[PDB]
This record gives C-alpha cells, structure tokens and sequence, in this order.
C-alpha cells in the first residue's frame, strides 16, 4: 500500500535508488567555462539551458562550444560518457513600458492611470500617461481586467477603452521604472507567437544543432506550429518544449499538448497571472495529462534560487522540489542557481540528491497499474516488457532504438527499472534526457554484418553500462526489446535474459 | 476512478465544492486577542485558538481564553450555525533564549563578524552587535568548537570560534536583524533543561483550572517525556488531549513511542530544517503524517505555512503549495503562527488558509486511502465503523452522522477518511471542541434536553444534524445519510449503523 | 483464497462441517403420505412437500396435506427446534396424455404401426394396434414427419400420415406402456378448467406456493396470478420450464413469476442432450442475478426408486446443479412411490451438505455486489453481507415480517447462514424456497415495548443457532432489523457479541 | 467482466463459433478396428487411439496400431491439414476377473446364492450357483460379510462363509453375469509379469504414453518407469485413480507421473456416491495447478453403445468434466464395440465445442497467474498476457520436446496455442494438454536461423487461417528461442496476421 510505503520512509537511511529524474542547468557566466561545465556534468547535469532573453549569438555558441568541449571531453569511455543535450530558451514575446526619462515616478493606491499607444510617447512617462508597445491592447481587455506591472507589482483595472487608449485606476501602486513588464491576467494577449527576434535564434539554433527548444509564452496549438515552421526541415528533428506561462496556456492545455513534444510549467509566471491557492493544482494538473499522454513534463522556475547566495538551500524549496518529482515530473530545472549565482556546482547536487531521495517515497506499482487501465504490436510489447520487467524483478529494461520513439514508448508506463536506450543517433541519445527513467546510451561500433551480431553486441554494451553504472549484476535478469529483422522499423521483439 | 485521471480532471476555472475538512489552528497574539478581531476569526475559520505559553503571564492568557470565549459564545443563540471553538496551551519547555536588547528595537548582524556570547546577567539587557546574552547557564561544557548556534528560528546562524570558561566568541555565518528575546537552537549539542520544568507544571495546572481543550508539549524526544506531561495534567486533567510537537532529530529516531504515549502529533517542520538537512525534511513529514494516519491520530503541520503573510496581504505560490501538500500529506489540521499572532493581516491569513485547503481537498483520491486504511489495519464497534465508511462510499452519502458522548466513536470513522463529512453529534461541550483535530469530523453541540424516550432521543439527535448538513450544504432533500448509534440508553457500545433517507 | 486452490484443498475424507444451505422438496404419495414417514423425512431434512395435482381427488390431496401438518406440528413443543414446512401445490397443465388399455401392460413394438384417434370409443380398448389420447386439435398444428414421446419421453413415435380423424405413425423405438401415459409433441389453454378448481382448492388450503406446469409465456403467469386473486395474493407462483418456448421467452416469465423450476427431464424431449446443461446455467444464472428461487426437478435420484443408493452420476449431477447456484432441489418418484422415500431424503441431504464444500462463497457475492441494480433496505442488505465476511460471523440474523428483506440479503450469497426471525407463519415456510435463509418462527407474544420486542425476537435467533451449531458464546453475529415500531424500512444493521 | 454475467449469457440457439479445445481419446475394438472407420474417427475428432490390454493379444493389438498409423498417414500429403494422432496403451494391471459360462449368460437375482470357486475345472463353467475367479489370495482379505461387486459394480455379493478354496455368497444386487468379468473388492503386484511383457511391447510399437492402471502409490509409478527404460523414457505415463487409496496419496502419484486419468466408475465402487464428485474436482484442480494433464474416463456415453444418441444427464456429466478443467475426454465401449462408434466421437465433439462457451478463460488464468526468475516461465506468462491484451487468435510456440507448448498451456489462454515441431512424437504427445493444437513441420531446416524460424511461423499461420482461427489483419503472439540451438524459449513476438 501507498500508506505503508510512506510509513517506513527512513531519513537515516541513504537513497539506494538511482536518480530517474533529469537534471536541466541554466548555463552561464558563472558555469560558462570547461572546467566548470565538467564538474557540473559529473555532478549530474543533463541538459544545458541557453537563456535567449539576454547576451549575443556569439556569446552564446561560445557557450555552446564549451559545453560540447566539456561533454566530449568524457568521450574516451563510452561505458562511463554520458550524453549532454542542448537546450535553446526563446526570448518571446514581451509587453514593455516606456521609459521614465532614466529613475521611477511613483504611485498610490488610488490615483488614475492612463495608458496611451503614442509610439513618440516612450522617452517621457508620468505618473498618469503611461505608455507600453503593445499595439492592439485595447482589443484583448475589457472593463475591469487587472494589468500587473513589472513581476506582479503594480496591479492597474481598466475603467475606459476608446479606440487605442485605455483609462486606468490604480489598485495597489509603488515604484515603477523603465521598460518593465507587465502582464495581463487572463487576458487573450494576441502577440505574434514567434517575434522577428525569435525568428533570429532560431533560425541560429539549427545551425548549432540544438536538441530542443524551449518555446515560450505558449497561449495555444498555432503557437507552437508557428515555431515547428520557423524550424522547418532542417529542425524538424529538434524537441519543442512549449512553456506554460500564464491563464490561457493552462486553460488550453489539451491543444497545446497534443501540438508538443513536451510542455515546461512555468511556476513563477503561472503564479502572477493566477492566484497561489491555484497554481499547485494547475501544477498537478498539467503535470499529470503529460504522463497520461506519455509527453515529457518539465518542472521550473523557483527550484532552489536561494542557493545563488547560499551553499544550502531551504527546506521549503527541497520540499517543493522533491513534491514536482512526486507530481510526476521528468525534469526539474535551474536557473540562476547555475546561470550567476555563487553556488553553481552546489546548486546542481543538491538538485541530484533531493531527485534521489524523492524517488524513496514514489510507489512505482500503482503508476503502471492505473496507466494500463487507461491493437498496435509496438505498444503491447512495450506494456509487456514494463509488466515483466516486475515480475521478474528486473535490473533493467533494455530498449535497442533509432529515433528513440520505442523508449519513450516503455517510459510512459513508468516501470521501476531503469529503461537503457541504446542508440547509435547522438542526437537522441541527447534528447532522451526529457523523460523519467530513460539511461540513454551511445554505441559508437560498427555496424555488424550478421544482424543477430549487431543486436547482440548492442546488448552487451548495455550490459556492460548497466554492471558499471550498478544497475544489476550477474544472475539478475533483463528484459530486451529488439526488433526482429535488419530494419524493419517497429520493435515488437521482448527476450527475457539472463545477465551474463 | 484513478489517481492520474483525478489528476488529470483538476480544474483551476471551477468553484471549490466540497466543504473544507482539515481544521485551522490559529496563534492568538496582540493582533488577533480582541473580542471584535477573534469574532471575525471564527466566521473565517478558525477552529482552535493556541495560547503560545513561550511568552506572556497567566492573567495575559486569561484575558485571552475570556475574550476566546466571549466571542465563541457570541454566535451560542443559533445552535445549527454555532461553531465550536478549542482553546489550546502551548507549552514553553526547554527553551533556550536571548537576549534583551538595550533600552526595544534590533541590531544588525553581518556574514564573517565577530559576536561574543555571555552568561553575565549584568548584560541580559544590554545586548548588541558585540556581545549577545541567553539564559542557558550550561551552554560552554555542551558546545565545542565549531558548534553550531542557530538564533530566532534559524534565521541567524553562529559557528563557535572559542570556548570560554563563562562566555563563548563566535562568527556570524548567516547574517540578518536580530532581536529581542529569541528562541537559540544547539543542534549537536546535549542541552540539559527538563521536559517539563517548573514553570512549565504551572502553566499545565493553569490549563486545568481554564479548562483548556488540549495541550501542545514542545521539545518532546521520548516517551517518559509524554507521561510526564499527563502525569502533571492528572486526575483533573485526564480528558485534556496531549499533542506531542516534534522539533528534533532524537524526536524523528523515537517517533514510534512518542506517538503511542500521545493522543497526536504536531510537525514542526521550521524546527525540524535546523537538525535534518532539507533533502530530507520532507521525508521526515510524511513519514510522520503517514504513521499518524495509519493509528488513526490527528497530526498537524505547523510553522513555515503563510510567513510572509505577517507584512503581505497575500501569500507567495511557493507558500500555498507548501500548505496544499501538507494537507495531501494527510494532515489533519494546519496551524498558523505569527501570521495570526503578531502579522498584519491575521483575518487575511486565516482566510487564505481556509481558500487553499479548501482547493487543496480537491486533489484529494478518498478511495484509496479507506482501501488501503482497511487493508493494513488492526471489535463490534471497529467493525461498525468500517462498515459505515464503506456504505458511505456506496451509497454516495451526504454524511455520516454520528451520536457520540466522548467523541471516540466519530474518531475511529475519521481514520478511514471518508470523502462523506462526519457530523458528531454531541451533548458535551468539550468533545465538540476537541472533534477539530481529526479531519472530516465537523462537530455539532446539540443543547436541547434529554428526550424521555430513546429513540425520540435519537431522532431529535438525528433531525439537528441533518438541519446543520443542509445550513452547510453537506447534502439536500433526496440524499442518504449513514447515521451511528448504540443500541438502548446507556450503551457502551456505538454498534448500530442506519441507512436514512433525507427528508 | 482463490477458486482453483479452493478445488485443490477439497477433501473427502474430511467430514462435512458446515450446513446444508439448499431447500430439500419432496413429492408426497402413497410411500410416504403416512404421518409416520413423513415425521422421519422432516427430521432428515424435507422442507417442502409437493402434491402432484395430476392425480388424485381433492379429498385424497386434503388428507395428505392434514398428514403433513400433522407431522409438522409435532414437533411444535421445542419452538426452538420446530422446522416449519411447506406445502407445494403442482398444478396439472396443458398435459396430453393416453388412454387405458383392455384386459394390463402392452408392448409398443420397435418398428410397428399405431393409429392416433380421437374418437372416444378406444379410450379404454387400446392397445398395439390402435391408442387414444385426449388431445383434439392434433391435426391442426403438425407436419407429417413430426415426432411423438410416450411415457415421459420414453416411447418415440413418427407421424407419416395425417387427415384430421387419425395419425398413423411408425415406433422408432420403445418399451412399455401403461395406461393414460404421458405425451409429448416437440394450443391448450395455459389455465384450464381443472387448473382453475386446483388453484382455488389450494387457496382454500392454504398452500403456500405453486408450481405452474408447462408455462410458456408471461401471460400464462399472469392468468394463474389473476385465479390465485386477492385471497391467494401471497402464494408464490413458482414456473416450471419444461419446454424450448419457455426458454425463448424465459426473461418475461422470470419477471413475472415469483421464481422458477428448471425441468431437465422435460427440457431434454426438446431440446437437444448437449444444450440442456447450457439451459440450466443460464436459467439458474438469472435467476440468481434478479434474486428469485430457482429450483432445479426430475432425474435427480430416480435410482433410488428400487434402490437404497443412489449411482455416482446421479450424485455429481445433483452437486453439480447445487454449485450450478441452485437453491432448491426436488425430488419426485423417489419419494413418492419409491421403495426408500427415507433414504432418498438422507442421500439429498447428503449430497447437497458435501456439495456445499465446493461452494466459493466470496466470488458469487462480489459479482453480485457489482453487478446489482438509494434504497436503505438495499444497502444495509449488502453492508450485511460484506460484514458477514470481514468479521467472519455466524449467522446474519434477520427480523422480517414479508420475509422480503431475508430474501434481499440471500439474493447476495453470503456464507454465513441467515436466520429470518418471524410471527407470520406462511413467511417462515416461504423462506426454505431461499438459499441460505434457515427460517425461524417466534411464538412468544408481542412485548409492549418495541426495543424489548427486538430484543426478545434476535435472543431467540441466538438461542435456534447455538442449538443448531451455527455459532457459539463468544462469537460475533450480524443483526439486522427496523428502526421504530411499524418501520418500512429493514435499516439498521448492529454488530453484536453472541451471549 | 463477471462469471455471473457469463452464464445468464449463455444461449443455446447459438452456434458455438469456437473451436474445441479439449482432447478426445478413443478406445479401440473390433467396432472402430478398419482403416476405413478410423479415418472417420480421425476426421470427426479423434485426437488418441487407446489400446486396453486387459483384453487382446500382441498381434491383435498390433494389427491395430497398423491401421490406426495407415488412416492417420493418409492426409499426411497435405501438412497444413494433417492432425497428428497418439496412440495410448492401457495396462492391464492387478486387476481380478471371472472365468468362462456354460452354454451365453446365467441370471443373478437379488436375494439368491452364489458359489465363489477356486476350482480350475470350473473356469469353463460358472452358472447360476457356481462362479470362477482369478484371485487365489481371496480368502486371506475379505471376511465374513465382506461385499464384492462384478462387472462394473452391476452385480454385489453378501460373504456369508469363508470356505477352503471357495466362498459362499448371498446375491444383494442382481443382474445378468456375463463372462470374463471385472471382480471389484472394496495383495496384487503394481506392475505384474504380463504388464511388463505389455510394456515392453509399447516401446517396441513406439507409443506415445501409458494408462497405468490401479496406481496406489509413487513407487508403482516409478516400477513402471523402470520398466519403460532408457529406450521408453520420452513415452508419457498416466496414472490412472481407481481407488481410495489412489486418491488419498493423490500428490505423491502427481508429482511421480506426466499425467492423471480420473475413472469415475472404478472410483464409484471403492468410494461413497456423495464423495466422487469431490474427488473428481479435488484431482482435476490439483493437476491444472500443477500443469499436468487430466483425463476423465469411465462412464461418459455410455447409453451411445446401444443408442444413436445420449441422454441428457451424460451431456450435462461430458460438460462438467469439461468446465470442471478436464484436459481430455476418453470414450471406453462406445467406441470399443458400440453400435455406433462415429456417432460417439461426434457428440463427444459436440458436448466439448459447447461446454467451452461456458468457461471464462480470464478467471483461470487470472488465478493461475498469481498462483520465478527463470526466463522461460516468465516468457509463457507474458505470452498469455498478451493474447487477451490483444485478442489474439492464436500463440505460436516453436518447439522440440513440447515442453514450451506447455507450460504456456498451464496458463490457460483463450487463444488457441499452435505448437510447431519436427519431432512427430511430441505433436503426438501434445493432444493429452487443453488448448494446445500440434502441427507436424516437415520443411527441411533452412540454413539461416531467422530464415528457419520464419517458415516454421509462416506454417502456423497457414495452419491458423485454414482453421479459421484468425484472419490477415489479426495480430498473434509467437514464442521462439533467440540463438540457433539455445536453452531458453524467452523471446516473445507480437506481430501481424499477412
Ligand atoms: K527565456
Ligand atoms: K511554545
Ligand atoms: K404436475
Ligand atoms: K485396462
């Protein structure tokens, strides 16, 4: 039972457990270099985050040339390399303020505001007339709806709407300054899904070869179909992770998701937009339709950013970081913990050892249970494989895959054992990262003539993974998914083996 | 039908239905201790009023248990919407504290500078960047170098650079303003001060003659400190329910004895950081939560749930998705401290509680937990109540309604956790006070007299409760209501389980 | 713990420990109309005496029916141990039968001749050459090639020549034939006129159920219904299927009827041998599915006819219509002209107490408890079960004055055996029809307090099952009841401690 | 979803559209002996010949197994449609008989005399007073009053005296006495010199299994498995139960032998009527269990030997034997010397084809399921599972001894389990398991294994859609080994009906 396995939690007790969870690091001036990059790796890190927000395109593919120098510096030992994937953050489309002849003129909870579109109105805000570039603001909002400015600051409701110019009164006022941001709850904001300086990165992330791109301010499905097209041939193989960010993109998940390849719930801009006593259960929400659809769920924002200044983060953020795990999450991820703070390589494990230690309260037998009761080979083989990977108490479930679609099948029905990707393609082997108990690995052999050679080799390799990596040991047993001839793209192949 | 489906249908656009079943403990301080404040307190929620005996004299406290009271009885006339309000003492235990300030403000600490602890009295009043007093007269032969000395719930942290013979040199490692009177925690070291110390066997015979509801024991770290606690309580006061706060390791390692020695626990989970690293707090809550639910005794979280609701009329997402999982946890009653107590906004925290647990009751999965509760579990009465958990989840109930004297028969139906509220129906005062710290039970004082008749006893009984389910809008005209009882006056026994029908 | 391990520890070496949970009917004639036998046959086990109302006068069914009670009223001076017993009017039907013959036995030869007439001048002259039958419209509804049973589907015949006057046929096979045989052709009326004045004869006698032969359809239960009346508007109406109609339209009778025969013996002349055992199931799975009786007749023990004991066919067919879901099993020739009318009820008894071993009681209810069509009657009918199984009681003891809220708790098999306390003495002999409900009747007058009423009924329940076996001093039993005097609702379930 | 709901679905003006699942074994005599009869046999269901020994010669016998091997290798040329038949040799054991009649039949009335004689000049005539038996230990363990009951329990004895060399009996039981009659009393050898003789001569004739009869005990298992040898140790052995005793010691004789053959006759004298049903469903349940195969014997169509056609009550005792969770049905007489032995076979067909409409597969398996580390089980499980995820028409299992076949039959599945092998034998040998239907390849082996494991699927599936049990669309689960001549049949294949 749940209850019991919650009951003989041990806190004296070291986690057993390998870390299922994947680990994302937002990359840099303080984690930018190889040398620190190298010990992150081997800390834990998994994915390295660009944040597109801010810095140049050459600065950031010196970044990029770091973080492969680093990577590629543990390839002398393809046993012990493990791959590190690439992760492009889009800027995205922001609402700005003008600037306040920069300096602040401050408000009062009471006084009236109104909000003008003057594009010759920037240089020069007051605390009445107040301008922003949001061009067609005055059709997605109506009578009373709130704008927050700068993070949830200053909350404003709108009173007038003429044509291009809206009358406000202040709710609750305080400093304000230039070029802040405001944000519009919950209003249908109809900016472009992809700005011109979106179009830019990534255009340059497909020349990096990046393995995925973080899309935000994801509102609804013709968002991320904007960015698949950008994208276009050349990245069609590149993961979209749409970002949930505010009211619309929670209330229309369902398109969202079906339109991704995996969504980032953004708690920190989720909780401006909505209030606190709501955020959790939107959190759960989106968090258990992802596992549901099999789709990798990133947790982020607000994991342990007390540790920028501190080597020890609170209570309160370990705890919220071990409950996203429990939620079900596949990733979690850092930001300026890693980015600038003081305590990068601190920072990432102890977002490891908090992973591991959630994994002792995760039941993993109901999961699959409730996920089987929600025709095709592939997926029956896939169930299969999860159902006798706990019959026979299984080190691991070993999966032979080219594009990674047959580990991320058996990932889905999240089974205990630890799910080993083999692969010849780096890039999914990267990319395989963003779901929870995949352990992606990359053969680097020849392929063998005499396919059952080639098979066979694949699976020794992993065996050699799983022994090192502790897995299992000889006598335990494993369960192989292959398929069954040279090239016949569906894995409906499950053996039962022994480990040698 | 399953967990991840339940998950899955979570609607943030849809009004929480279901009524709130976790109660809310509040800390009453000089924010919240007027008649008028307090009566707006219980309209929004709050069930039991804790008496923080860490600071304070007895006529303090007096005042304030007769302005609780004079506020709860303030709503007596009409018996179908009164609710009953618990008053709880807080005991001080072995505290260890600074530290009086000069002449009533605060000094600045900073990271690397030097802080030098003394046992002087003739500085117990005049502490300041440099020299800092306490009133643990032991500390130098418990303390080594290295030593770690946390300072006002661990918001300032000292690491021990020399032992004096008297005094102590230290280096601020984590700075922050530190003022007058704050609790000092010794995390490694062996601090010697009772479980129950004079004062404290003053302040539990205090409790007796108000004729508080429940005790919270602090600092409790083994069984014989519980037995001590009901010892002073005594004969007098054998009925007065003792929860025993965990707020130390030692507490964690004999959790299993402390518990069976108690009537419940209190998580103190702010306390707990200061001992366990924080990759493992988490574990420890609800492990403890778990092992609660498990015996079937209440268990509340405390500290650390709405803090910065004491300068801010709203609360951070951080803060009300720490309450929600405490309450998923399994808790069975959340306390407020100086939200409450001291903040600005005690009516504003206490509503914000009472929002997030109420949203948080809908990411609850019932079933499971009575499936699993009836599985792994331990009597006509134990078999009565299972039974009435059961029909309750199969005939879709509205409630299950039950007539009890001490409150014992409603409490073993709370440990199956029914999704049905339980409405205990009782004739004393005290029972219905108490009834706040197991979840789901929503307590009902009935006042009318004794009918000569049982069964017209019974029905009368029967009737009150279900005019408070529909005030509540527990259930309407049409529905079921499972309904406990003995068989005949003066029964031992609550073995009898009915099947009625709204009217 | 599961079905395949409960097959696997079935030990016949082991004595059967528990009760026999089965009605027992036995059909009364000249073996054991005496009060004598049938003082014997109540003490091994009968609990429902047929009359076949196919033969015999109304002052011959009268006196047997005073034997019976007789019998059964002796032993009312232990209220204790006092088993009521009920009586079973079986109606004649739409039966076709034969003639007599001159003078006697004939022999229907295997490949000879006869002529069917219809003219009332060889009723009493039949013989190999020429029968008789009471049957008119025969040559209206019938090709010429049809097939024609005597002898309760002994003796087969086939037509090949027909007009209206006659029908000559060819013996396919045979045997013997005796006189005024019965006949069977795989539109009478349902209700006939002798029907009707048994019917009503057995209103005047207080029966307390009858078995309606050869119903067809839904209408035919209700036109029995409508001749039973107001007077006899408490009889249950129990219809037999015997034919491949019946089980056409099976789920109409079922619904009007109170309950069911299944009538293998007949149901074979029709239907073929390798579908009948499928009838059977089926028939027997809805009637535990609406919660009606099923009872399960003909070729049970017919060996025992001339024989003290019974073949091991004969027992595994018995059992097998016991774990079938059964509740009754009757028996016929075997107790009525037999040479061991006795025996045939002991080896009932027996049978039916070792079957009772390979009963696995948990998994009939939990497909019924999810399988059940806001009733508090309903619910607390189920919570009683299910606490009958966690708390491993007894007995579920049952205060019911219709019998109706016993009948709600059989319908969900639980293993504990379910005492129904009663005054009313007809619900008490009604009850045996129920699987598992071992009636009880109260003769202590009516307390002026309702409580102490209840508890003066429930105390007699504990005292039957102490005597009986069923539980002990010590043990835990659950007692179900109403809430207030005159209460229509059976409600309240108590968990009490067996004094 | 409910057994319940299974039953009240029950219909039976509809077709049973499955096919059957359950082995038929049929006993050879001068009714079924042509070529010409027993491929009709064949053709109508029969999946075993039996031979019982208790009657016949070595020459007689051995003419038989020459006809039934000449009908059966008659639609050998066509591989797809050919059905592999076993052939079973039924020991005579200790069993004890009566001599020879005078004219012919004397008639026993009940309540008569009757003279036990141990007089070998009067093996030649036994009449109404006088009887001749082959049992000299007779007067050393019955007593006075003991019963003793002949042909099949039709006639029973009341000992009155005990005499020298004779007995003095009182006829309880009446009936017609006929000759070279069963003699049942309620110290003979477990295997006696003329069954060894018997024996060997079924390793020479290369029979598939052996009926032992009256087996008390393991140690007359294994008496019979010494005698069989190296030479005979792949023929199966089957304990057949026929006494109490055999009952009582039930595990020690499953755990000694390959299967289990419940007589219910033999059992119905030794033990009470009201305990034989009992013991029936106690065996049965406990071979299922363990994965053994159980036939049901004795007394099964009885009424067919004169009659067209069975009674009612033997339909309903053929399908509970059935749904009870017999493996194989076994026809005695009715297919022996009846009138109609192609009738028998067909109505055993038919009785067995419609019980299956009444088994819930799910339950079984469910139950079996959680009623190992070893690779192999783990596969057979995960292969069962499948087929009711993906209601699949058949599971393909390649294998050698059989041994594969079975224990994925231990499972109990819906689907029907085509068993593809080279060896003849074990396709034989595969008929005594439910649900399991053996085909013969006889396609050389192909050099390349994956190409060698492809014609012997691509085989099944012919054999499959020949049978009507899938169609192309269909999805099926196959059961290989991974590596050419390996230890482990571990691979499981979902894949597609072409
Ligand atoms: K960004
Ligand atoms: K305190
Ligand atoms: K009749
Ligand atoms: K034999």
């Amino acid at each position: 039972t749940f209850l019991e396995h919650m009951c003989r939690l041990d806190i004296d007790s070291p986690p057993i457990t390998a870390r299922n969870t994947g680990i994302i690091c937002t990359i840099g001036p303080a984690s930018r270099s190889v040398e620190t990059l190298k010990e992150m790796i081997k800390s834990g890190m998994n994915v390295a985050r660009l944040n597109f927000s801010h810095g140049t395109h050459e600065y950031h593919a010196e970044t990029i040339k770091n973080v492969r120098t680093a990577t590629e510096s543990f390839a002398s030992d393809p046993i012990l390399y493990r791959p590190v994937a690439v992760a492009l953050d889009t800027k995205g489309p922001e609402i700005r303020t003008g600037l306040i002849k920069g300096a602040e003129v401050e408000l009062k909870k009471g006084a009236t505001l109104k909000i003008t579109l003057d594009n010759a109105y920037m240089e020069k805000c007051d605390e009445n007339i107040l301008w922003l570039d949001y061009k067609n603001i005055c059709k997605v909002v109506e009578v009373g709806s709130k704008i927050y400015v700068d993070d949830g600051l200053i909350s404003l409701q709108v009173k007038q709407k003429g044509a291009d110019f809206l009358v406000t009164e202040v709710e609750n006022g305080g400093s304000l300054g230039s070029k802040k941001g405001v944000n519009l709850p919950g209003a249908a904001v109809d900016l472009p899904a992809v700005s011109e300086k979106d179009i830019q990165d990534l255009k340059f992330g497909v020349e990096q070869d990046v393995d995925m791109v973080f899309a935000s301010f994801i509102r609804k499905a013709s968002d991320v179909h904007e960015v698949r097209k950008v994208l276009g041939e050349k990245g069609k193989n590149i993961k979209i992770i749409s970002k949930i960010e505010n009211h619309e993109g929670v209330r229309r998940f369902d398109e969202i998701l079906e339109a991704s390849d995996g969504i980032m719930v953004a708690r920190g801009d989720l909780g401006i937009e909505i209030p606190a006593e709501k955020v959790f259960l939107a959190q759960k929400m989106m968090i258990g339709r992802c596992n549901r659809a099999g789709k990798p769920v990133i947790c982020a924002t607000q994991m342990l950013e007390s540790m920028i200044k501190k080597p020890r983060p609170t209570r309160a953020e370990g705890s919220d970081v071990a409950n996203a795990v429990l939620d079900g999450a596949d990733c979690i991820m850092l930001s300026g913990e890693t980015a600038k703070g003081d305590y990068p390589l601190e920072a990432v494990r102890m977002q490891h050892l908090i992973a591991r230690e959630a994994e002792a309260a995760i039941y993993h037998l109901q999961l699959f249970e409730e996920l089987r009761r929600l025709s095709d080979p592939t997926e029956a083989t896939a169930v299969g494989a999860v159902e006798a990977s706990f019959r026979c108490c299984s080190g691991a479930i070993i999966v032979l895959t080219k594009s990674g679609r047959s580990a991320h099948q058996v990932a889905r029905y999240r089974p205990r054992a630890p799910i080993i990707a083999v692969t010849r393609n780096p890039q999914t082997a990267r990319q395989a990262h963003l779901y929870r108990g995949i352990f992606p690995v990359l053969c680097k052999d020849p392929v063998q003539e005499a396919w059952a050679e080639d098979v066979d080799l694949r699976v020794n390799f992993a065996m050699n993974v799983g022994k090192a990596r502790g897995f299992f040991k000889k006598g335990d047993v494993v369960i192989v998914l292959t398929g069954w001839r040279p090239g016949s793209g569906f894995t409906n192949t499950m053996r039962v083996v022994p480990v040698p």
